């Protein structure tokens, strides 16, 4: 391997500061929206219960706090270190837990990035830690509509994944922006080409290091034929998952990494703004069946 194991640390003279309040995504719905799980603490600890089971090698850097022993120095430059040791201790079982529980998960990647090295498997690990956890918070977040995937519904989720496999520049900016949408932007290119298949493992063997859980649209698309998806969330995760693995790899002024962004960008537009209404406009003339468990 060339991405080796543990830290490694930046050490230079002014440590970056660690703001606390700041979530990494701040228009995320985990954020915007009023959602509390009741018994939270419970649902806290089965859910990284779980992730700790069937991400160990990913988790493991993360569970309890750094060693003091062999990194004595992370202790002068992290303000507040965390674990998830720590966030399993915790009670978030009050008016801001949800957004307390989901800063205190963000501190994991947020002091990983202050204390090593950005392009370190430790620091990519941490991202993923992260991710995870956040994924399953916004599944249970959105019960009332992580509807079955019956055959209609199928259907549907069909539709806009092509409608996001097809899109341009200009289709984006025109519903992203509307009417102060750009003139004269591009109309032919297909922003997801590169988020179609995976990388060959021969050609960049250190993306499959770096990346835990690889995705590609065509992928997806398979899955959701087949039946891997049984809730609507379940596919909702695996298409984000393709972007933010893209962040996870590419530097951030990699134009993929960009491309990555603008297309989770149109795809939470086309589940908010066209999937979810269309639903309950059919629903509401009784032309699908609309179910959970």
């Amino acid at each position: 391997p060339k991405y080796l194991p543990g830290k490694h640390p930046k050490n230079q003279e002014k440590t970056p500061h660690v703001d606390y309040n700041a979530p990494l995504n701040p228009k995320s719905e985990l954020f915007l929206d009023d959602w509390h799980i009741p018994k939270f603490n419970r649902f806290i600890s089965f859910t990284l219960d779980v992730l700790i089971d069937k991400y160990k090698d990913i988790f493991k850097d993360f569970i309890k706090l750094p060693s003091r022993k062999f990194h004595p120095q992370y202790y002068y430059k992290i303000q507040q270190p965390m674990s998830i040791n720590e966030i399993k201790s915790r009670d978030y079982e009050y008016e801001d837990g949800p957004s307390n529980f989901l800063l205190d998960v963000e501190l994991l990647t947020k002091n990983c990035q202050a204390y090593n090295e950005y392009d370190s498997l430790i620091v990519k690990n941490s991202m993923q830690v992260v991710m995870l956890i956040e994924f399953e918070v916004l599944k249970a977040k959105n019960l009332k509509r992580n509807y079955l995937i019956n055959s209609e519904v199928k259907a549907k989720l069909l539709h806009y994944l092509n409608k996001l496999v097809d899109a341009t520049e200009k289709k984006i900016n025109q519903a992203l922006l509307g009417a102060s949408s750009p003139k004269n932007l591009d109309d032919k290119v297909k922003l997801s080409e590169p988020f179609m298949e995976l990388v060959d493992k021969d050609e960049l063997p250190e993306y499959y290091e770096i990346v835990h859980s690889p995705m590609a649209l065509s992928i997806v698309k398979q899955n959701l034929e087949i039946g891997q998806y049984s809730k609507i969330y379940d596919f909702i995760i695996d298409m984000l998952l393709v972007f933010q693995n893209a962040h996870i790899f590419n530097d951030p002024s990699a134009l993929i990494y960009k491309d990555a962004t603008t297309l989770t960008n149109y795809f939470n537009y086309l589940i908010q703004k066209e999937f979810f209404p269309e639903l309950q406009d059919l629903n509401e003339r009784g032309e699908i069946n609309l179910e959970f468990d």
